[PDB]
């Protein structure tokens, strides 16, 4: 008998236990968690205006014949602003994969710029990590400009930049505009003015999610914190919304916020961790300001908003797709418990389900593999010939990270876990494609943490089997009851 | 048909993929590596030395009454100067277990001192790491200490310390004279005096050892690298290679100096791995030092070894118990290869199979806890009785941690790793309970990582199966060989 | 006799010495350098509007009552963001003011917030140095808005802020919305348009402004580097090249183009002494920016923006020793911590006029001070560590007092810029450090030939300044506590002559 | 008239003013404070054992013919581990001095390695500071080892280091065992058994050091601070109080404890600053430590063990504001940053006596350099930015070279402790920050009452030392460039008086 689990679509998982029974409060950032984009449309999106913007800035008219390509990027790459090189690194800064423009460096070559395959991301002003979803067309608009100027004949090719006649520009100030020009779409309104005006096109619409809102205020409070401002939420918020009939079948249709205890726009995050600015109420009829204290504020801070709820740290549940550094945990009052969405998870299990062949068969090599040195030891002159499976493995393994897209899988290169996996282990107390799959489960669930395995825990049986005194070293009052209590959320 | 491994005590278990026909240089500590002190009696004998010089300093006669326990510290802990605490923390700084001298604080009460159950353990100053084998008595230590003045009249319990009179005593400046009174035992020659008149007891002997080592020396070359000087080295060095036959059979026994390319004492570590001391020549038979260029060498760096060897970086696996910073990496040449030495995991082994009737029966309660919520979705307002489980649960996991000591295991409490297993992670290639696992690898291994799977990788099945927008988000020439070497180290 | 030196507000003031012989090019800020902004009327304008985008997000109506006092704001205080002080600070970090919104905090009542009288300067979270010309205004609104929600009963008093009901108000947070709505007065246009469209109010114009540039450009060659577009750079150089005249009365006037070699906007400094941005030329016919360097005839224009120090260096032919960067602002270390050249630098004072007019005017205040010492000396005169006698000088102290507040309130509120009592202020430490010449303006090097050496003034210390170069001749044998029983052929530096 | 001053080697000298009346407990450090050393003796006797150490673990031969030089070091020098590097800067990091072994890089040399003429201080990786007066041997030896390994040709000279053959040895690690041998010469008893079986040779005796000392506990507390052991201690403290009398002549001679309220040895600073160790009070008769404090009979005692500076400040009941630390070490801003009120401060600097009689029996090199800038002046004499001229001044300028080097020899190859030239160096600045008093010895206190109040002379900056407090009639109008057309009642500081 096994293990009873809900459908792989449809499943939370979980980092660190979490007794949901406890959880009061339900806050939820809006984008790209209650305001999910179509992909690749949104990223095409912005990806026009970026270019539009940079060559009204001043670079060449060939950039507006470049075309997004959802393919090629992947979430929580590393731009390398000396080298100009898109990197996908481990947890501890290891070199997985190094393409400059669109040609990928292979290893022996990477080692010319990276002698021992290692980054340091401390160094932020060298190195700038794409982690947002925003951050996509920023990521392949990166690769276009490295492509383009390295294979132009008006420009030469350098180490850390090119040269345009007697005059050189870097990488480093060529991220410069890049970054300005995004920075530029966002916050001028280019881009929120082309959403707002053509909403079917770029916002999903589901009806699942009132339904599991109105669930939420049902047994606690529910909360929005965006860095929007109210005009731009208002017209968002009442699209989700908008259905002939309510959450339950047969009843009738309320506004948007009534699934809501308090609506926070212009949250200003990560300060808005700290200490933010003052919160301020707002007139929605009116969009008048006032500082101090409707439902609808501006402003303020995450504690602000912990003590007009009535609520404590880890009676909240912040529902959102960012990932948050230690400075939350940092601060002497309780913080929030996590819940991170993330887009990707349902592109990638369905690589995980529907490409057994290529797991399999990947399989069978390391146990084919494992036999041939079945019977070596450290007396063995033997060199069995592994090129064969080695030249397999390595076409099978491409193969699969194909099915990700040309920078493989978001969570992993290989047996290593990506830089951005390990961020997530960190800051998620759950996590999955989306928070609609907290409609699958009672608000009394027992969310448990499912173990990682180390290698000589997963590759050593229970099974019961003289052992060298090398390794065995030659082999207060106890406590009672359990010494730890992060599995049971108690 | 599975897979074949070698036997769970003679394996050596991989973290990143290692290919043994590319290594040409075989590097060993000694200390803990080759000389394999004995467990408990080498920590017993650091206990008394470092409670001898505490007394000969000023403490109070009470501390000649301890003695010490090996059920109860674990590698691994973090002590907070500011509260006197051992803590088991795990990746990211949450806390597992925290101690206050012997008296376990259980979870509400933890949040008093910590509210969010969590340390930076970027503040050095506060939080000390104990994670060598010589810091297993300096564990012990400091919860005699924190628990004897806090149960004692003369003195007076504080937060950050203890009144003696009008005076007080932090834990800080408390854990300061412990800190020198172990540098003082081990840089006195104390406990290399009280270790080299009595061999037997407390350093291990095994003819396996000579037996490796030539097999290495045959296929590459071999060298040690020990802070310690000629004299210790050559005392302890001799104790293990001393047989009456040599490593084969009906051989005969030649000096340990004949198995070794290059001997480095005194090399300073983790200074050796920067720029280090100047090298200098060693005359064993005088004991002579000179500057520049036998083959016993004091002082110098890793590179000057690297460079007297012919070798390269990655031509060399370096074999030892003591886990390094990313300082080895940020060099502009190559590092070497990482075998780490934990004689822990032989006693870890024994529990993992030993002990299989508790990890069946947590198992069993796991699937009898999810069949309560099998019929259950965010429409349930029914709340399963699941108190009678979580306690048994509390239970078994206690029984399967007091199998490890007072402290838990190494490597995880519950479901979480614990820190230093994630150092682990970052810096060993490989890992065993032993370097004598290699004994039972040929030469030409393989060596393969095991991929460490994800929550929503290890609890999801291959098998195949409308989903929600909301998760979908309503959904360059790509490159034809893999993109990624790091897993056939080629 | 006496060194000669000329008039006190012609003066050129030398920290380090600089031959100017071998200065080949001349570099130039424009705002508060070429463009003088009227004052207090310009400190005034950024007030109002700073107030009015304050209020139009939620800050109470009575912050219109507001009125710039021109007499409050020294230049170069620290805002502590936990206490929510003003602070005027030495070299090292010692309190000497600390004001909470307009209340002077005095001696022992300091050291319950400063035990030690200390703050920690790279404590950058707390502690926000208000350096600039600029944040004059935001200096004295910050001390009004902590002044009305103290006194305003609708606000609870509380050591890191305010209470309004059930809702905290940080001190950290408030001064949040002060740098918010600063940024957004100067970098919405509000503050450029009222600029603009009246810059005989608020703009300062001089006709020795184009001699003196057209002086250097014989000599060597001339740049502009600011951080305004194109558009407003050319309102106000056009509006200071204004006159019926070219350089010298009589002669043809000729635009202000034609004073430089090139006129680099958008600088984006301080990230442009770095890496700054990709340098494109500008088109000032059409407007429209390419990025590096036009090919065709376009290439005879001078106007570029972005970029950075290196490429403006690179594209003048100039080695940074040969550039004299002249500006308002105090950069820190990173000009230099390069491997490339950095530039001389000339910073502009303004606050220099009035100081030395104090300086001079009130010599009865410096004359009693200098009394006052010397009747304290003639007290303890003659006393050693044997005395036990106990001179009554409170009498003279309370007129030491007295008449040192008087000179810092001729000043202003919060003091000289440079110093309070006997302790230099950070800001003139920061001046030491990174000018080697100062001025209340650059227009006083119009007064010093081009080959002249400007030399270094000696900054004596203690030992020095209250030492005679005079034969002590000692009856008793010199202690051997303090003498211990102790009994290259060519200069080793050049930094006084800098003749490399 | 003029200000009466004592004489110039009886003088203390104020950065900070401090009201000596306050001060109610005198602290002292014992090395180089009231264990004055011989010098040159103390410091070739450090370089002695220093090279044998040296030589011991494998360095040549040849180090025993190095002979310490008195007049080739100075204090506070930086050690560039990179180039090997002896280098003098100033307050901001501006290099005056390089020495690279014996030879003296001059001007544009300087530039291939310092292209700035500037290094990053806070690079404590590569920069290693020698500002102890136990650093002069070791400055005196890497210029020792640098030199011979460069003329050596048994070794090749490269930019980071030597090659011996195969095996390159950079210049960090020769640096890491010149520090590992002095700490060994220090800390294993090598150099304190040389200095008590010789003690007449190495340490300076004066008789004025009891009478100050007992002056000190007539109207406060005196007490001890070392990190040498009691062992130590004993011995040099007995032979500095070694008189046939007391404190005055004719009088009784009594031990050295009994002129101290408390005696601290096993200080263990700088950590004695911050948590130090745990206090034990130590028994004189026995030896025997113990944590804490004695209970019964043994109380009475004085001499404790490691604790800290706030834990000494408890057991004097004294706060941090009433103590007069006196010691010849400067630390950095820790003491301060607490949450507890800090100690004041008297640096003893012994190089003053020696830059004292620099100062007075030098006076024709400071008059004729005078003169030389005066007819420089007089050469650009009515100049001004229209005039074509270029004077010769490069006769003038040899001249002041000249004369200016023939001024740094009389302190050394190095030049004088706190200047070299017109900018005054790192250890200067620091002197400024941590010094509240300082003087070349402690015992200069004898020649001032305890009422006495110390008066911080002003440290003036260019515009306020080149120009004098005299009305100044402008004819022409000052141009708006410069006064932006511009046209409390108690003292709001008070740390000139310090009287809180």
């Amino acid at each position: 008998l096994k293990k009873y689990r809900r459908e792989a679509y449809h499943r939370v998982f979980v980092n660190r236990s979490l007794a949901m029974e406890k959880i009061k409060c339900f806050g939820f950032n809006m984008d790209y968690t209650l305001a999910v984009y179509k992909s690749p449309e949104y990223e095409s999106l912005g990806f026009e205006l970026t270019v539009e913007r940079l060559v009204s800035i001043g670079y060449p008219q060939e950039l507006l014949s470049f075309a997004y390509d959802s393919t090629f990027p992947t979430r929580g790459l590393v731009f390398d602003t000396l080298y100009g090189n898109l990197l996908k690194v481990d947890a501890y800064g290891n070199l997985l994969v190094c393409a400059h423009g669109f040609n990928f460096i292979r290893g022996p070559e990477t080692r010319e710029q990276y002698p021992n395959k290692f980054i340091q991301r401390d160094d932020t002003e060298r190195f700038y990590i794409l982690n947002t979803l925003f951050n996509l067309p920023e990521t392949y608009l990166l690769a276009c400009l490295v492509d383009f100027f390295t294979n132009c004949p008006r420009y030469t090719s350098c180490e850390t930049g090119f040269k345009d006649g007697d005059l050189f520009m870097s990488y480093r100030s060529m991220f410069q505009d890049v970054r300005d020009a995004v920075d530029w779409v966002h916050y001028k309104g280019s881009l929120k003015e082309k959403t707002v005006e053509n909403l079917e096109k770029y916002v999903v619409k589901d009806g699942k999610l009132p339904l599991l809102l109105s669930r939420m205020k049902e047994v606690g409070k529910v909360f929005l914190a965006t860095n929007s401002d109210y005009k731009y939420t208002d017209k968002i918020m009442t699209y989700l919304f908008d259905f002939p009939h309510g959450p339950k079948p047969g009843s009738s249709h309320r506004p948007w916020q009534s699934y809501f205890d308090l609506i926070l726009v212009d949250a200003r995050k990560p300060l808005f961790f700290g200490e933010g600015t003052v919160l301020r109420q707002v007139d929605t009829k009116t969009g008048k300001l006032k500082i101090g204290t409707g439902i609808v504020y501006s402003g303020g801070s995450s504690d602000t908003i912990c003590d007009l709820l009535g609520a404590k740290g880890k009676d909240i549940l912040y529902i959102g797709d960012h990932i948050f550094g230690d400075i939350l945990k940092s601060k002497k009052r309780q913080g929030w418990r996590t819940f991170l969405v993330i887009p990707e998870l349902a592109q990638e299990l369905h690589v995980w389900t529907d490409k057994s062949s290529l797991f399999e068969e990947l399989q069978s090599l390391d146990i084919f593999l494992a036999e041939l040195y079945k019977h070596l030891d450290s007396s063995s002159n033997e060199r069995p010939d592994i090129s064969s499976i080695q030249r397999r493995i390595k076409k099978v393994t491409h193969d699969m990270d194909m099915c990700y897209g040309m920078m493989g899988s978001l969570f992993r290169s290989g047996s290593r876990q990506t830089l951005f996996a390990s961020q997530v282990m960190r800051y998620a107390d759950l996590y999955a494609a989306s928070f609609i799959n907290l409609l699958y489960y009672p608000f009394s669930y027992l969310f448990r943490a499912a173990h990682v395995l180390m290698p000589h825990e997963s590759t050593v049986e229970h099974t019961h089997v003289m052992e060298s005194p090398l390794a065995t070293r030659n082999r207060p009052l106890a406590p009672q009851e359990i010494t730890h209590c992060h599995d049971e959320d108690d």
